[PDB]
């Protein structure tokens, strides 16, 4: 993908033979000059599909093209200082001049930039391409791999007529036959994403894969997406009818990795919908990653994050205080239940307040006269549809700051010093907050 330039001589690096690596005039249309990181420490020649290496970790040896072995300590290179390149461990650098001789010199002949940039070669490092479908259960692409007595350094379409880019998850396909499609924009590609009718969002159900939660997140990110986030009923329902035939575990983007808070969506989505399995969430430590369970009726259960399963991706009048085009008012005299306090606001021209920003919650706790020991009703409720919390005024639920252990009770209140929320019985007399459009 990149050439290997040298400032002091204004030339690149030319791969001549499987045992001859020299320099030449910098040409970007020369296969013999292109290289690419196949691992975090291996540098492969695009021409010969062979990795650069040395015979020994000693001074003044020839740097030619070896066979890419993941365990070979003589192929591991890493960037020290800035543009200095040396074998992993030894202070023996990539000295130059016919063949490129490894040598303990660190002069300008041992400092190398990417042709076209002023950065070291490690600036465009290797990116693990987690495979899709295939028979490899979503393992990372392994370059270079042999197929039909030919080596490939990037995703190919040989052995096919459909143009689907695929790779070999092992160095030798014709022996192991382990492959998987590449997270790239295929000539088709749109078969992998099941588009939502209503919201027109795309989902990708990777059922026949075995990756950890962190790996599953990377595979969604590199595809320009993010792990699943269920914030609707129509979204949860559409996914249940889809994965109905499936029965294995499926990672989703619901985690509790944050040591400070509880459960949260990895894509910053507001926690407004619940669909837990009977017995979940359970009080185990480290079980901080939620997986969908289409076999057990598409419900959520938290397991250890290192488990290897499937995963799904996704692409003002008086007494009324003004803030952001709305007017607010706190009631503390006569404490009322959630339905009685609701009817009061709508006779006054407003509704139970709806918090859509952290700034709006901060305005209530800091300026509105909110005492730290108050317990005030808010319009949040799942009274109508179970487990699906909705606002009173019909405004969208875009911001949710729950309390530790909350939501543990079809009605929610503001309590604690931070002004966080908590669900409780709708039949308890309390104060309440109100909101009306100015």
């Amino acid at each position: 993908q990149f050439l290997i330039y040298n400032e002091d001589h204004k030339r690149c690096v030319d791969a001549v033979s499987p045992s001859a690596v020299q320099t030449a005039a910098c040409n970007q249309d020369a296969e013999s000059q292109k290289f690419r990181w196949v691992s975090e420490s291996q540098i492969m020649s695009v021409a010969f599909k062979l990795c650069l290496g040395v015979p020994s970790k000693t001074d003044w040896v020839a740097i030619t093209l070896y066979a890419c072995d993941s365990k070979s300590e003589f192929q591991k290179w890493e960037c020290k200082n800035d543009t200095l390149l040396g074998i992993k461990g030894e202070d023996l650098f990539f000295n130059y001049g016919k063949n490129i001789m490894l040598y303990k010199g660190s002069g300008l002949w041992s400092r190398w930039k990417i042709y076209g940039t002023t950065d070291n070669l490690c600036s465009r490092g290797y990116e693990a391409m987690y495979t899709l479908l295939g028979n490899a259960n979503g393992a990372t692409c392994a370059f270079p791999f042999k197929f039909e007595n030919k080596w490939y350094a990037d995703c190919t379409s040989a052995g096919r007529s459909d143009g689907w880019l695929w790779c070999g998850t092992t160095t030798d396909y014709d022996t192991d036959k382990l492959f998987g499609y590449c997270p790239l924009k295929f000539e088709g590609s749109e078969s992998l994403w099941n588009k939502d009718p209503l919201t027109s969002v795309s989902y990708q159900i990777n059922s026949k894969s075995a990756l950890t939660w962190h790996q599953a997140r990377k595979s969604c990110q590199q595809q320009n997406a993010e792990l699943l986030s269920i914030t609707e009923i129509h979204e949860q329902t559409y996914l249940t009818g889809l994965t109905s035939s499936l029965t294995s575990g499926l990672w989703i983007g619901l985690n509790s990795l944050s040591f400070n808070s509880g459960w949260q969506w990895s894509d910053r989505s507001p926690f407004r919908y619940l669909n837990w399995l009977p017995g979940s969430p359970s009080a185990e430590p480290g079980k901080s990653c939620v997986s969908l369970n289409p076999g057990k009726n598409a419900k959520w259960e938290n397991l250890e994050c290192v488990q290897k399963l499937g995963y799904i991706c996704k692409k003002c009048p008086s007494q009324w205080w003004p803030y952001a085009g709305h007017c607010y008012k706190i009631h503390r005299d006569e404490k009322k239940i959630q339905r009685d306090a609701l009817t009061t606001c709508r006779k006054e021209g407003g509704d139970l307040t709806s918090i859509h920003t952290i700034e709006e919650l901060d305005f209530i706790i800091s300026q509105l006269g909110y005492e730290p020991n108050d317990e005030l009703w808010i319009g949040l409720n799942d009274i109508k549809i179970q487990m699906y919390f909705e606002w009173s005024d019909g405004t969208p639920v875009t911001f949710t700051k729950w309390l530790r252990g909350e939501p543990s009770e079809d009605c929610v209140v503001m309590k604690g010093k931070d002004g966080y929320w908590a669900d409780r019985g709708c039949e308890w007399p309390l104060g309440y907050i109100c909101k009306m459009k100015s």
